[PDB]
């Protein structure tokens, strides 16, 4: 359902969310972090899946790539959650970001 195949550049890294194998929306780590925090507020740190850590230096390809897997797993985990998957803040976030992909 949710997947993260490719990435991008320029200065920052972006993540191409594919819904059912087609492009869906493009987002950066800070945006997902923002999202995760809107969720932790309102639902509590319990219940929420684990979110990939901040970094203090720019990202090695291996890192970018690893952070890709972990954001991938995270989005799926939230979408699968009865409580989270149907949340307003999650779904509105999806809508806005999709509408954002030019
Ligand atoms: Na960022």
């Amino acid at each position: 359902h949710f997947s993260i195949p490719e990435t991008e550049s320029r200065a920052y890294v972006a993540y191409n969310i594919h819904v059912n194998g087609v492009l869906h929306c493009r987002v950066r780590y800070s945006q997902l972090l923002g999202l995760h925090e809107q969720l932790r507020k309102e639902y509590g740190a319990n219940v929420l899946p684990a979110f990939p850590p901040k970094k203090l230096f720019s990202l090695t390809p291996a890192e970018v790539e690893q952070r890709r897997e972990q954001l991938e797993k995270y989005m799926q985990a939230v979408r699968q959650d009865p409580l989270l998957g149907s949340s307003e803040t999650f779904n509105s976030f999806l809508r806005r970001a999709q509408q954002e992909a030019h």
